[PDB]
């Protein structure tokens, strides 16, 4: 039963050399993968040539809509993704982390490209620079969406959730993706890419996979694409060192096997709670998908004096995990996914235990099975600091070791001696601990969660990564970098100062900027619906005199008599050598002279992104408001009887009669659709 | 004259096989450079066990005065370099350029350091990530010095900018630094490095420096290292591909050749100012530094119909530019670093004219003379899009190509053919045309420039690189980034995501986070001087009830009578549906609640940070306002008699009667110190 | 209390002014009926203020 790989726009299958995919509980051959004589250079050439135009075509939000509508049909369509893992040898639990979090992913990757992404193909990411006296020459950073295309090499641990994690910052970045999953998985991976394609919710080549080897792909790729890996170091190491990668100034991130630790403050006794989620969270991680999560925990770095209570209270806890088949009612663990895997496990452990390592639970298993199971194992390490191999070795299964510290310095150093690491835990009620902690070891891990009563309520775990932080880490790690949020996006584009006029850094942009050209209409911009409204539209006020009075009656209804505005004696001696009018009277009168009462398009006020006050406002002084549309974010109706509407920022200018500007801001706004989508 | 290169503390020089540095003027080799048998792992090992620790234990913001110090210190003994810089056969502007680039940019670091990073030994980035329904459990990302060496090995276009612009981050990172300069001009580099460790502003071993081979350094370096290179592609292809690099996964920059476009716009004509000012843009970029800048233009777009126009009036203003001497007067540019950089050149104009290419202005240099003098070079491409060696072939000299576009994209595709570049500049007066040209070669290009009459007047110039603008570019300019402001440290640290309860990461990051445990002292916080206030520091203020009153007194004093707080009818039509109390009125009474009207150590408010107006306040709802203390930053005295005074950031969060959060913001403060610090 | 009143502003009746020098501003005389309404739109009010409006054209 051949399984197709989507390339070119067609399902297609190689010819000559297989490799098996086998059932991880029966044992039986059910898949085999080929892609020999397949035209990988025709399928570069397909999705440069019309999906990254098209990708490319769309603005933010219509990605992350285009997002949002896939992650609602791969959730319609779970249940054949569940049957699927079940093949792979995963329970419930484990099928219910791999689908549901690559789903979620999406989802809260649509999310956040929605609320804080540009409506335009283009994102300008910081405010403008100003670069000389007179405010002629300025400068911003864009972020342009790459013409090339994304190679994701994909791990066997996650077969969906691996792939959706670098799919969603992928397409949010305007980019297509070539998709080469591992082998052993590779038929689960497949079916989402075919519900995908059956949507008909993304463009023609926007997204290609690839099942088998690679070819000679990475041989025809150009400056303009990207290569994320994750699995073996090895491999990643040889793909990194690839003559045309290096050539070209290919972007190359690594995720590579870690020692991810588990380290017990010294102030924890075993009479706290402390001690009992300690022990949870480290069986739960160790169990929880056989530890064939890449951010499981490998090493266990206990107290001295706690060592020989831990090294009890694990094994009982330990020794009830069930490890059989899924399907039938008492199994809580799983299999492995190949025999291979098993064969590797249990060589790794092997290699721990001659290098001076103690069984403290079962270590062998069975290599004859038809099932690659593969018991609990513990292990223990006596001198730490004197083994090497325990802080470079990692067996990819449900195996860890736990090694005594002391002093709570060691403890540190033994955390650090892993040589980087994805995650890491600290089981802890002190503050200070956690700061220590962090201050000598956050360098080499890229995720540490402090683990407290307080926290382990609505914790997510220790080894699920989020889409809002970092996936990745130093060193034996990879010093790869992902699902960082938005940051993820911005290694899909390219990074470009574009210096010039504000006027033509305006027009770039399509967001007003200080200094730049405005278009006055003799109609006031309140009363605009959202497609009339141009960045640039802009309105300058009546002037307002600031009297005593105003100062007095913003001091009395307020109840804000701070002595800078209400004691002559003592503002006689303050900086501003005189009583002054209040920053925020001065930010409400603004509010006063530029709002338009009458009900309009503006449906909500609802924000204020970043006030300055510059220079003091003085009684007698007399205040005039410029007000400018700056960006304009079209909002995708939920449903079909909301109110279409969008975010529309305005840029706030508060000069005094001299010119010179006194308040500089930004405001948010709902400005209401004329034409609504559905 | 043996030339010393300092590290592990001590001058030394080494012994065998040496390089000449030549005078560039005179001819005479006047240094020899060698460094064998000098012991690279006990460099590195002294940077890592003091200068490292060192460096970390200082705050950004004492970061940030060191390198302050350190440039007022180089900026008191600039003669020198100049006297030095002469030696490399560069002109008082090129030697300006090169040594007030540098200068400036330790001042722009300082001046950032000081204004936007926190005074700790850890960089809390972002807001924290809510994760759970309760907020017990939560996130938010850091960034850790990384604990190795900045390995720094840079060309001989700038010995000093080169030099500062990658030490000022590297240290503001708290990294220590090695830095291999370029033979050709290592005197220079290492002049300003004496002077670095003579100022004795810098901790031991906080700077080190190789002139020579690096030996077998990058063969000792561990996962907390990072290295940055500029130079040939080769070189830096072939440092890509160490072994020991790749196998520890250390972070590598490269930045190489780039081929720097020019575009002029098809709706400008020779009777436009913008034709005059595009003839001496390119003209100035050909000529500066001898065009050994790596930001020098190299390929000239422009329309057909242009071209022979173009073609005059460059070569008469080329004309004009006198090659020689610059200690005598007359001379306007210098002369090539050394012999080998003007058979270098040579070749490459010869590959070129071999490539199908004819001489507009003399390609042909003497190569016997002492003086590494190169002729301005003006060469032409009659077939741009049938000739590839255009898009791959660059002269590290006074030599650029100037080719022939049609219809404007023809124009697009030949800037994009170049295969990626540093910087870029089009020449227009159109918006639209800018905005075409970045949308579609802004992905090829790190650095675009729109030049018209108004930019003109105060531009810094294409090929100036400054210190808050990125300094890099994908593909054959190396994939790298440099100088882009802040972003530039984040290259020099770790970036690790911290989960765990808001009181845990409030500890961890120094700064009181959303949801953390909180101090009531019984004291206001305003009546507190900087030293006496803890992040965390609290108070819960007495209660106001708000009234038709409240929102008919504020609109009549502010001037808003929006129709959602002054009509009834309107806003019973709302969303709302009745009407609500202005959001800055409740900002207002806020403020009135919580200051303390004394004086005291509170001198100023002048800023609010990020407000949202989550839930509307009704008449006859009750605010109540926790203010918290969120983060304190030091600022340094810039004299004696200044009042030693600090930014203190305070969360300000207005609840209703339900206790649900109706305002989450965040105010700045300046508070006075007890003690100063001249 | 609790009323919504809102305003009607109609132009009544115009009145050029003559220039009495050349220097003067040409001015007009406008005449503007003002009508306030109630929320049931029941006139409450109903009156006339004069203005001066500034003129684009002059006439010495």
């Amino acid at each position: 039963q051949q399984l197709a790989s989507f390339l070119s726009g067609t399902w297609q299958s190689g010819r000559g050399r297989s490799r098996l995919i086998h059932h991880a509980i029966s044992g039986e051959a059910l898949w085999e993968v080929t892609s020999e004589g397949l035209d990988m250079a025709a399928a570069r050439q397909f999705a440069i040539e019309k999906g990254a135009p098209a990708l490319r075509a769309m603005t933010f939000i219509e990605r992350a809509a285009m997002l949002k509508a896939v992650a609602k049909h791969l959730l319609s369509e779970k249940e054949r993704f569940y049957a699927l893992s079940a093949q792979t040898g995963a329970t419930r639990a484990d099928s219910w982390v791999d689908i549901e979090g690559g789903i979620g992913t999406l989802f809260t990757y649509a999310s956040l490209g929605s609320r804080e992404l540009p409506d335009d193909t283009l994102w300008p990411e910081d405010e403008l620079i100003p670069l000389s006296k007179e405010g002629g020459f300025a400068a911003r950073h864009l972020l342009t969406s790459k013409s090339g295309v994304a190679v994701h090499i994909n791990a066997f641990n996650f077969p969906c959730w691996g792939m959706l994690e670098k799919l969603a910052p992928t397409w949010l970045g305007g980019m297509p993706a070539i998709i080469k999953p591992a082998t052993a998985t590779a038929q689960l991976t497949q079916a989402m890419v075919k519900s995908i394609v059956d949507s008909g919710l993304v463009p023609e080549g926007a997204i290609s996979l690839i099942c088998g080897s690679a070819g000679d792909l990475l041989d025809h790729l150009d400056s303009q694409d990207v290569v994320t890996f994750t699995g073996s170091a090895a491999t990643g190491q040889m793909l990194r060192v690839q003559p045309n990668i290096v050539a070209k100034s290919i972007p190359f991130t690594m995720e590579a096997d870690s020692l991810n630790c588990c380290v017990l403050g010294e102030d924890v006794t075993p009479d706290q709670p402390e001690f009992a989620l300690f022990i949870r969270e480290v069986v739960r991680e160790m169990t929880t998908k056989a530890g064939q999560k890449c951010t499981a925990i490998r090493r266990i770095i206990v107290p001295q004096a706690l060592v020989n209570a831990v090294s009890d209270a694990l094994v009982a806890r330990l020794q009830k995990v069930v490890v059989g088949d899924p399907a039938q009612e008492g199994v809580k663990m799983g299999a492995l996914v190949n025999a291979e895997q098993r064969a590797d496990v249990q060589e790794k452990v092997n290699i721990l235990l001659a290098a001076g390592c103690e069984i403290r639970l079962g270590g062998q298993a069975d290599l004859s099975a038809a099932g690659a199971f593969f018991p609990p194992t513990l292990l223990y390490c006596p001198q730490p600091d004197e083994t090497p191999a325990v802080h470079a070795t990692e067996a990819f299964g449900p195996v860890a070791t736990l090694m005594p510290a002391q002093n709570q310095r060691h403890a540190l150093q033994l955390a650090c001696a892993g040589g980087g690491s994805l995650a890491g835990t600290l089981v802890t009620a002190d503050p200070q601990i956690a700061r220590q902690f962090i201050a000598d070891a956050a360098r080499t891990h890229g995720r540490i969660q402090i683990l407290n009563e307080e926290s382990a309520k609505e914790s997510t775990g220790h080894g699920s990564p989020l889409p809002q932080l970092v996936h990745g880490g130093p060193g034996r790690a990879g010093g790869g970098e992902e699902l960082g949020g938005l940051r993820a996006v911005k290694h899909y584009m390219q990074r470009t100062a574009v210096q010039g006029s504000p006027t033509m850094l305006a027009a770039i942009s399509k967001q007003w900027v200080r200094g730049a050209k405005v278009e006055e209409d003799r109609i006031h911009p309140f009363r605009k619906y959202f497609e009339e409204l141009q960045p640039g539209d802009s309105l300058l006020t009546p002037r307002r005199t600031m009297t005593e009075a105003d100062i007095v009656n913003f001091a009395c209804l307020s109840g804000d008599h701070f002595y800078a505005h209400m004691d002559k004696i003592a503002a006689a001696e303050s900086i501003f050598g005189e009583r002054v009018v209040h920053g925020y009277f001065v930010l409400s009168a603004a509010a006063g002279l530029f709002v338009d009462a009458g009900v309009g398009p503006v449906i909500a006020n609802y924000g204020l992104e970043s006030l300055r006050f510059i220079e003091p406002v003085k009684p007698g002084d007399t205040i005039q408001v410029r007000l400018t549309c700056k960006r304009k974010t079209l909002k995708k109706q939920r449903s079909a009887e909301e109110k279409p509407t969008g975010v529309v920022e305005w840029a706030v200018e508060v000069f005094n009669q001299h010119q010179t500007p006194v308040a500089l801001y930004s405001i948010l706004t709902l400005v209401a659709r004329q034409h609504g989508d559905f």
